[PDB]
């Protein structure tokens, strides 16, 4: 099997029409996918995307096309033999690196391309991605990862030790996953643009559905946030776990003051209180708002930044995103760093196809990395699942384990035509 | 004056013919400019560029075009009235922020567009950019900067104190700059691909010309580094200051061992010993290679990363780049942070037009911010200056102060035709 070509689609969805996804930083996102198909001579094609919120999607498309020169002509077997080597290769064009390195449009594109390869690999072997990786031995999983710029915090030997320690319980955990699924929380009642009445209704829906955890956007107006969280608590009840997300908007001192003003709502954590680059900033905020925890990561650019967030104790909750960084391989590296420091990973899913991706990622984390899921929650949003051949399935507050071969990301063909920008 | 339109040029120079620019990370760079011209109804046009090394330049072009939607239609007086407001505006489209924020292709593009505006402003008033800014009162300079995500280390109040404190000595320093220029160092003898014979000749030329500081690329092969540096010391003499640049290639532990092995050559600093995102890693390397200094910054993505590098004491020498970040305004922000921590700024100039840019920026630093230049060195390389209408002028180891209106970046019309990719 050889990758023989690739096609790209600039897909944009009119989510702003109802302000779905609206938050303190992004008032009117148009959920969009920079979508890629890796062509083969065979029966399978590798589908992948990276997620943006409208304008700028075409910049990612440009970056995907550039990466295409590194991938077209490759043999899939060469890729599979040492995917860490492939990852170094695909992120290793020094000229393309200059556009990053491993950040912004070029790394968003890498996420799409890398995840497309996983889709292809999984389809070829007849396994959902979570199972494809979970079935691997510790050494085989270790081999997936490019450890460059990680070794001062997590060297391959220590990663291998973690993988070996988690190996003996894998079968039981797989069975448990089939029986129970993986618990998730909802942000769908929480978008900042919603009226209070809509907020009330969607809070009742979330509770009725069996979620134990619900997230709300905050950060534009303090008076609004106090009012909204008071109302949320009324509808949700005292037992509900509430979280809040500021989407990066605050300064450090502002953030500490503002979430302390929201302390009455008993939020489990504040998400992205400030810039996603500000490690020392998050750490200062963390100290100032304890016992309210601090979460961040959905825009954390790469493993180098994540390792510093984690090693410096700048956060309580690690929120990887499936295609912000260099796809599954880099996510797995971060999950191992998180496991070394006993920090939970709660993936971001606020976007088109993101749920479809991160379900597999946490399920790998559960089976083969940290071995625990009960105390964690994958993000979930109830938007745009209708465009996927195999959408995630959530009920009673949990993702059902994927069954179809691939990465759950392939879109219905009609969608590829209807939503072309 | 109104910005009425925009043109972009994908310009690529065949620098890989002689391996000019070659280093341990980038073995065959093709010096390129994602070049932009801002159109007006008047006699002036604002020229700017961001620098890349070949493939991927087109991603920057796409990002520049995207930012064009934020800039075309703007009145120049609205911009000048509060350029910090304008800076927030051009980097503030939440959807374009998703592609960054303030990093990668979108921010490189911001650098080109922001600096192009500076070029236009300077042309309109008839001054080189450095003097346009140096003639500003402390409050007017403060007004240029967007402090978002800086206030936990440098708030506007403290930045103003710094600016006010530098104010009385401005007239003297301007005089002194006109008399003396601004000292610079050369990297033109140090490219990794050069033969030993050529290394020797270039070292002799650098020494004759009166440079007191010369930089060499290292990091590909230890034996080569040992031999080349032995040769360099031999040709340059004992009074010469030698620096070395690894272009990010090492792990932390590897960097410490490798530069310590080169200690015999007495390097003033090691530049970019590791990933440009690794603040804690640079700090660890700095401890391990003492007394050899640590420099980094040419790819430091923005003020938020620079702020952490500086405040945490991860580096000795701050190497801003003129168009890696959001152009002049963000560079000035970082210079003020550096002034607070009394760290010197030695700008990167390894690329087409970079010398032309950074000469202005360090001269602003000297006259209006930190008030000291004798102990600092702006990078210089002698490549591609023949393409500029007003190239930098270097003699006796110092940049002559620009005197023609603009940012020195405008290229000759024939270059715009001949080097289109
Ligand atoms: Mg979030
Ligand atoms: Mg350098």
């Amino acid at each position: 099997t050889k990758i023989t070509g690739l096609r790209t689609y600039d897909l944009r969805f009119p989510t702003s029409e109802g302000l779905d996804g609206s938050d303190a930083m992004n008032p009117d996102p148009d959920y969009s996918a920079a979508y890629v198909i890796l062509e083969t001579e065979g029966t399978h094609e590798g589908h992948g995307l990276t997620f943006t919120i409208g304008r700028g999607n075409e910049i990612c498309i440009a970056a995907i096309k550039a990466l295409g020169a590194l991938v077209v002509g490759l043999d899939l077997d060469w890729i599979r033999e040492d995917m860490g080597r492939f990852w170094r290769h695909v992120t290793g064009d020094s000229q393309l690196r200059w556009i990053g390195p491993d950040k912004g449009a070029i790394h968003l594109a890498a996420g799409a391309v890398v995840n497309a390869v996983w889709d292809l690999w999984a389809k070829d072997t007849g396994k959902p991605v979570w199972r494809l990786v979970a079935d691997m031995s510790p050494a085989e999983i270790l081999r997936l990862i490019d450890f460059r710029y990680l070794t001062d915090v997590l060297a391959p030997e220590e990663a291998l030790d973690l993988l070996k320690a988690a190996e003996p319980g894998k079968e039981e955990r797989i069975a448990r996953l089939i029986e129970e699924g993986y618990p998730c929380y909802t942000t769908s009642a929480g978008w900042l643009g919603y009226s209070d009445e809509k907020l009330r209704r969607l809070c009742r829906e979330a509770r009725a559905a069996g979620f134990t955890h619900t997230k709300f956007k905050v950060g534009r107006d303090l008076s609004d946030d106090i009012r909204r969280l008071t109302i949320a608590r009324e509808e949700l009840g005292e037992d509900m776990n509430i979280m809040i997300d500021a989407n990066q908007v605050w300064e450090v001192d502002e953030a500490i003051d503002w979430v302390n003003r929201l302390a009455f709502a008993r939020p489990l954590f504040i998400e992205e209180p400030t810039s996603p680059d500000d490690v020392l900033g998050h750490k200062a905020i963390r100290e100032g708002v304890a016992p309210i925890k601090v979460a961040t990561g959905e825009m954390c650019q790469n493993r180098i930044m994540f390792k510093q967030f984690i090693a410096s104790g700048a956060l309580d909750i690690v929120q990887i995103d499936s295609c912000r960084m260099g796809g599954l391989n880099e996510v797995l590296a971060v999950m191992l760093v998180a496991a070394k420091y006993d920090l939970p990973v709660w993936p971001h899913a606020g976007g088109v196809g993101l749920c479809e991706y991160v379900q597999h990622m946490s399920m790998i984390d559960y089976v083969a990395i940290c071995g625990e899921k009960d105390s964690k929650r994958i993000e979930y949003v109830d938007h745009l699942h209708e465009h996927f051949k195999h959408p995630c399935i959530v009920t009673g507050g949990a993702y059902q384990a994927p069954h179809a071969p691939g990465f759950s990301i392939e879109m219905k063909e009609d969608t590829l035509d209807a939503f072309l920008f």
